[PDB]
DNA sequence: ACAGGTAAGCAGTCCGCG
DNA sequence: GCGGACTGCTTACC
């Protein structure tokens, strides 16, 4: 097989290397490089390289990187330009590596741990580490084991061996239900001392070193904390065991009192799998703790236990350490879903970087962009420093609050890398400029053609129609993997709707779940057998089913953000090919093409339909726009209309056959005017949307920009066996909203859209009487804590003081001195509650960190002084008096004339 | 340092108000 | 007292 790098690094003038080579084996290898850098030179002394502008260049090699750096200094004390790749690691994998990488992951070392510390205080700070590390669960993904490392004996209490039937065993028998299938997968290993469990731990680690490092914040505490603990004890020197290189690099942010350490394992790629959650998931949780998110993810239990966590493993030294192993399994669940590992390999090798670099858009599209170039044998341009500066994005209509019963939205698909490979945007095919008219006369067709010769942008850019552009090349590559895993998604999701209206008629019967590929549309044979499925096998498929859109969602919804922060990119100082001329000449052209077919879709449907002059694009966002569809369904009246699904398979067919071609027409045309290069605007029909047939449902509504919900029938081409709602901006969407509320809002809504006003009613009549019955956490507001100390002032709010962190200043008054109840830290989120008038606490609000219940100590005193109204009418409410008020409706029956009969 | 702009809602502060 | 203009903060839509 073809060999593939694991870990780079370079040290002095050395480049450490951990590969895995032509047999299949991991080794690793200290190598001098000989990296490369240039110089302008004079075009008297032609050559090989040139830069991206077409100036020639002269190549230096350099004795060691060193030398290379100190060069580096030396030109830019002169004044003058040195071009090349200046992170040499890159150049050095670029170099190493001449050719696609195709990886074995199954040969890559991928290592999951989590440690438990018990500590008296409060929460261990892995900067001091001065608590015992009395458990440690490692899961190494080559042996396909947990490694656990138990203590059972520290200065906190003396444990007996775990037993792993006990653990094996249900909850209901007294045992820990620790997951069946690895059970026979566990190693567990008991130690007398803390000497010696550490130990042995960093010998397993040389002998299992792993390549890529997870877990649930290990970055935070895991790793910080074992690395402190060992050097605290064993030395310094043995502490850099952890790094196959002996070389770690200790960066403290101690941010104000306390002090937080940040340790770098040369050599190993470091993946908090929190951080890969953060970035790749696309959600927005109210709390970040494996046990909220494995909720969330895998719908489990929450892994009860009585008395508190600090207790946790003398009390039940069983379960403590039966916990600690599924924590550790739980992350691996969740990646098996979410499949975030896989993508940052897929992305690393991909781009040629370190692993962990996949956090850093800019870095793994220098290394994309950089590699592309050196093969063309080309100088990419040194990184410049620039001024941070604003500059116009999308344009968003301004709506016209008030209900739509029909409408039909389209999109356009990847809008800016669209954008930038039909203009040809990139740092080296830009033609010049010209005198530019005001935006809206190229939006109305008015403004003189901007070039006959080049590709253009109402933003007065002119780029070659010819030549080709890096950017526009390899942001079409990963446009192309982006699109592949959008089919293999929106497929699954099809099968999935094929299997729920297959639960209606589960032919009673012991079966099997059918062996198909769910990324592929289900073949005729296939929906012809599951019809006769019953509910055993059936559900089983809608979960591998969804199982599989997930895994598709994943790649492409990521691949995505990537090309999406291409153009980012350009638009951040820190881009080695940042240019403000090009992040314009995208978003301007953006606004354009918007607004531009805002007209056409306008003129299209007043002639075709009708009625003049009317405005059938109702709102608008970047990319986007909703045709009202009233009309388009007056036309033909409800007559024709058997159910629902008609008027629906009705609009779909106009939309495709009608609409579209018309819009396709459109874009050719603004595409011809701009004399860009390729026409790749294209914009396709997303939902459908309206009301359950003859019904009081308004089927759709807006408030404002960015703050609408519509009753979608149909998205993409879905056709959901019952309506799906799709609601965007309104609190239903947000996490700052309680739980409950959002339940109830969302409830409110669907009634709205779906039955009526007075269905819409009586649930407003009962949700607030049962209100004050409510769990105390599902109506609780959430909210990230920054600056909690700027308006600390003395334990009491300062000027300005924002409403949550004004809650946990009274809270830390709470439990002011009691340095056993949790603390709030600063950057991470809190549940909040309003206080009615007089309370012990003496203030509006009080707030805690979130996914926890608050402590004993406050609990029951805060559950009694609880300010149900003001949570009613702030949180529920005011929000929907809001939506009602630009449905036109009422939540509540307003007296009328005629209440003098009854 | 380490993708980007656009924009809504809540709550605090200051000010004009017989 | 108390709405309204403006700001700081948070969070969602593209
Ligand atoms: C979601 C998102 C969009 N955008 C911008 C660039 C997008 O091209 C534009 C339109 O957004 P979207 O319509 O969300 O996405 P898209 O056009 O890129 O892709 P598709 O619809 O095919 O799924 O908004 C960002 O810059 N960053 C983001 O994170
Ligand atoms: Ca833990
Ligand atoms: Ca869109
Ligand atoms: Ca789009
Ligand atoms: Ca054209
Ligand atoms: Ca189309
Ligand atoms: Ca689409
Ligand atoms: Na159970
Ligand atoms: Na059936
Ligand atoms: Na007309």
């Amino acid at each position: 097989m073809k060999e593939f790098y694991l870990t780079v690094e370079q040290i002095g003038d050395s480049i450490f290397e951990r590969y895995i080579d032509s047999n299949g084996r991991e080794r690793t290898r200290e190598v001098e490089y000989k990296p490369s850098l240039f110089a302008h030179c004079p075009e008297s002394q032609a050559t090989k390289y040139f830069d991206i502008y077409g100036k020639p260049c002269t190549r230096k090699l350099f004795a060691n990187m060193r030398d290379a750096s100190q060069w580096i200094k030396r030109m830019e004390d002169i004044g003058l330009e040195a071009l090349g790749m200046d992170d040499f690691k890159l150049a050095y994998l670029s170099d190493t590596y001449n050719y696609e990488i195709k990886y074995d992951h199954t040969k890559i070392r991928v290592a999951n741990f989590d440690i438990e510390v018990t500590s008296p205080d409060g929460f261990p700070e892995p900067s001091q580490a001065k608590h015992p590390i009395d458990a440690i669960t490692h899961y190494d993904s080559i042996d396909d084991r947990f490694y656990v490392f138990d203590l059972l004996n520290s200065p906190y209490g003396n444990v007996e061996e775990w037993s792993i039937e006990i653990a094996a065993k249900l909850q209901e028998q007294g045992g820990d239900e620790v997951p069946s299938e690895i059970i026979d997968k566990i190693i567990y290993m008991p130690f007398d001392n803390e000497k010696e469990l550490l130990m042995e731990y960093l010998n397993f680690w040389q002998q299992k070193t792993p390549v890529i490092l997870t877990g649930w914040n290990v970055e935070s505490f895991a790793i910080p904390y074992v690395y402190n603990r060992i050097k605290n004890i064993f030395g310094e020197s043995t502490a850099k065991r952890l790094s196959p290189h002996r070389k770690t690099r200790v960066k403290v942010i101690e941010n104000m009192y306390g002090s937080r350490e940040i340790i770098t394992l040369f050599g190993i790629s470091v993946l908090d799998y929190i951080d890969l959650y953060k970035k790749f998931s696309f959600t927005n949780q109210p709390s970040y703790s494996l046990d909220y998110i494995s909720e969330f993810e895998l719908n489990v239990g929450k892994l009860k236990y009585d008395g508190p966590i600090s207790k946790l493993r003398e009390s039940n030294h069983q379960r403590y350490i039966s916990y600690n192993i599924i924590a550790v399994y739980r992350v691996l669940q969740i990646d098996a879903k979410r499949q975030f590992i896989n993508l940052s390999l897929d992305m690393g090798y991909y781009a040629k970087i370190q692993i962990q670099s996949v956090f850093s858009p800019i870095k793994t599209w220098d290394a994309i962009i950089f590699n592309s170039l050196k093969e063309q044998n080309k100088v990419i341009p040194q990184g410049r420093s620039h001024p941070v500066q604003p500059y116009p994005g999308a344009f968003v209509k301004e709506p016209i609050p008030n209900r739509y019963k029909y409408v039909m939205s389209f999109d356009l698909t990847s809008f800016y890398p669209s954008i930038i490979r039909q203009v040809n945007i990139s740092p080296e095919t830009i033609a010049g400029t010209f005198k530019v008219a005001p935006l809206h006369d190229y939006i109305n067709a008015v403004a003189e053609r901007p070039s006959d010769v080049y590709s253009c942008s109402p933003n007065g850019m002119m780029y070659y129609k010819d030549r080709d552009g890096v950017v526009p090349t390899e942001i079409t590559k990963v446009f192309n993997q982006r699109k592949e895993h959008k089919g293999y998604m929106l497929a699954a999701q099809r099968n999935g709707e094929i299997i729920k209206e297959a639960l209606h008629n589960p032919n009673l019967s012991v079966d099997e779940p059918l062996d198909v590929d769910y990324r592929f549309d289900f073949s005729d044979e296939i929906k012809e057998k599951i019809k006769k499925l019953s509910a055993k096998s059936l559900n089983e498929m809608l979960f591998r089913a969804q199982r599989t859109e997930v895994a598709g969602m994943t790649a492409q919804i990521n691949r995505k953000l990537l090309i999406n922060s291409l153009y980012g990119a350009l638009g951040n100082v820190w881009f080695r090919y940042y240019d403000l001329r090009n992040a314009t000449a995208i978003t301007t052209f953006g606004q354009m093409a918007l607004q531009w077919i805002e007209r056409k879709v306008n003129e299209y449907l007043n002639e075709v339909c009708g009625t003049e002059g009317e405005a059938f694009v109702l709102y608008g966002d970047t990319d986007s726009i909703y045709v009202s569809a009233d009309k388009i369904i007056d036309k033909v009246g409800e007559s024709k209309f058997r159910d629902t699904n008609h008027w629906v398979d009705f609009l779909d067919k106009f939309a495709r056959e009608r609409m579209e071609p018309a819009i396709d027409r459109g874009f050719r045309e603004m595409c011809e005017y701009m004399n860009n290069k390729q026409h790749l605007m294209f914009m396709d029909r997303e939902a459908i949307a309206g009301p359950p047939l003859g019904s009081k449902g308004i089927g759709g509504f807006w408030t404002g920009k960015k703050r609408y919900a519509l009753n979608v029938w149909d998205m993409e081409g879905t056709r959901y066996a019952e309506p799906k709602l799709k609601i965007m901006g309104l609190e239903t969407q947000k996490s700052s909203t309680p739980k409950a509320v959002q339940k109830a809002l969302k409830e409110c809504i669907r009634r709205m859209l779906q039955e009526g006003e007075e269905s819409l009613q009586e649930y407003f009549k009962e949700f607030e009487k049962e209100f004050r019955q409510l769990n105390y956490i599902s109506i609780a507001s959430v909210s990230s804590a920054n600056n909690i100390a700027k308006y600390d002032v003395g334990g009491f709010p300062g000027p300005k003081c924002p409403f949550h962190i004004r809650g946990i200043l009274t809270y830390n008054r709470a439990i002011k001195g009691n340095i056993d109840a949790p603390q709030v830290v600063e950057g991470e989120k809190v549940y909040v509650l309003p206080l009615r008038e007089g309370n012990p606490f003496g203030d509006k609000c009080i707030a805690w960190p979130s996914g926890t219940e608050i402590t004993d100590l406050i609990k029951d005193d805060v559950l009694h002084w609880m300010d149900y109204t003001v949570l009613l009418e702030k949180t529920f409410i005011k929000p929907l008096e809001g939506f009602t008020s630009a449905a036109k409706l009422d939540y509540e029956k307003k007296a009328s004339l005629f209440d003098m009969f009854d």
